[PDB]
């Protein structure tokens, strides 16, 4: 199991523009296109993102290409972030995957906002961090996915994904 397979499980793969859990236009493996309510605004961003007139539909390779860019950007965002970087450097390989997953889903800004949990992760207080992470809109809105990530941070294994 690695970050790619983990995120592929959490986000699924759709080749036609769809609406995410928040109602925003998305495509591929969790690639947010726009928060705008306009489907035309979405197709436009999609075409700009792929470099061709897609008419709202892409191939598997194109989805995979977006996904590789997105995980790359997630990692790089963590490393450039003053609040995140230290947490990431402190963690083992599996738990690093869990932090990357949160960032990919909610953005660097969003994650950087979990001040207390980040401090607990940094100190390796696993059970405490898991309890604090659950007190969030994130957990209440996407509980099954949050539970998986939380279990990953608590145990340091891929059990929730197996
Ligand atoms: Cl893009
Ligand atoms: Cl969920």
């Amino acid at each position: 199991m690695n970050i790619f397979e983990m995120l592929r499980i959490d986000e699924g793969l759709r080749l036609k523009i769809y609406k995410d859990t928040e109602g925003y236009y998305t495509i591929g493996i969790g690639h947010l296109l726009t928060k705008s309510p306009s489907l035309n605004a979405a197709k436009s961003e999609l075409d700009k993102s792929i470099g061709r007139n897609t008419n709202g539909v892409i191939t598997k390779d194109e989805a995979e290409k977006l996904f590789n860019q997105d995980v790359d950007a997630a990692v790089r965002g963590i490393l450039r972030n003053a609040k995140l970087k230290p947490v990431y450097d402190s963690l083992d390989a599996v738990r690093r995957a869990a932090l990357i997953n949160m960032v990919f889903q909610m953005g660097e800004t969003g994650v950087a906002g979990f001040t207390n949990s980040l401090r607990m992760l940094q100190q390796k207080r696993w059970d405490e961090a898991a309890v604090n992470l659950a007190k969030s809109r994130w957990y209440n809105q996407t509980p099954n996915r949050a539970k998986r990530v939380i279990t990953t941070f608590r145990t340091g294994t891929w059990d929730a994904y197996k």
